[PDB]
């Protein structure tokens, strides 16, 4: 059977989820229990931590602008997804997505991690650069699994605290 259903017009299921593409629920998943993991992601949004995802992730930027804070070489680096990009990343290369713009939309489209495939979450320290904080996690549900993770780093100057230089990470909002 057509387990996901019919073909559907997508800038207008976009149009009837606006209201959840902008905080506090940002993003939408389009199917449940699907193998592709397939997003819209809104704005406006800004974060702190750095993904590191053990499979690709595929963007395409339908609507505004957004950009990718990396590292790429031992380096920060962004990639600009302005509209109308696409872009795939590959494995473990760090991103921390930034969405000032309200009204956008992105596509991203992941895979489902299998068992003992974990994804990393982690934050780095402005001043030196020096890894803070790093949780692994085996990401099952991004709606139960992830929001506790970042809010246990946000309630923890120890967890924000630089292993090499002390400066204490700021938590939420850089
Ligand atoms: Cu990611
Ligand atoms: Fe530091």
């Amino acid at each position: 059977m057509l387990t996901y259903g019919a073909p559907f017009n997508f800038p207008r299921w976009i149009d009837e989820h606006a209201h959840l593409l902008k905080p506090p629920v940002g993003n939408r998943q389009v199917w449940q229990d699907s193998d592709f993991i397939v997003t819209v992601v809104g704005g406006p949004n800004h974060r702190t931590d750095y993904h590191d995802d053990p499979l690709e992730e595929f963007f395409y930027q339908l609507r505004g602008n957004a950009y990718l804070n990396l590292w790429v070489d031992g380096r920060r680096e962004r990639a600009d997804l302005k509209e109308g990009d696409i872009f795939l990343l590959p494995p473990h290369v760090r991103h921390s997505p930034q969405r000032p713009e309200a009204g956008s939309a992105c596509l991203v489209i992941e895979r489902q991690r299998p068992a003992g495939m974990l994804d990393g979450f982690e934050w780095y320290c402005d001043a030196c650069g020096h890894l803070v904080h790093r949780v692994e996690v085996q990401l099952k549900s991004i709606v139960t699994d992830l929001p506790p993770l970042f809010e246990s780093f946000y309630a923890s100057e120890d967890k924000r605290r630089c292993p090499h230089c002390g400066q204490v990470h700021p938590g939420r909002a850089a």
